[PDB]
């Protein structure tokens, strides 16, 4: 076995390991620190390149930053995706 960092997923309502450290800087990037396992980090990036790809998204477009942001947010809620 390892040892690692766990947190109560918001997202899959169990322990699983967490991030080394926030992705970024801010409220945001602490809450998924504290709320988000590594697994749910992982999976909503695969599914945020998935969303890019089929939509043909650019993050320089306001409105595709806004697409991907809401679906982020429902992504690591808590709510059954």
């Amino acid at each position: 076995g390892h040892m690692s960092r766990t947190v109560m997923c918001r997202k899959y309502h169990e322990e699983l390991p967490g991030l080394d450290r926030p992705p970024y800087p801010g409220a945001k990037g602490e809450d998924i620190y504290n709320n988000v396992s590594r697994k749910a980090w992982d999976e909503w990036q695969k599914h945020q390149t998935m969303l890019i790809n089929e939509r043909r998204l650019n993050m320089m477009n306001a409105e595709d930053r806004k697409f991907l942001q809401q679906e982020m947010d429902k992504f690591l809620s808590g709510e059954d995706y």
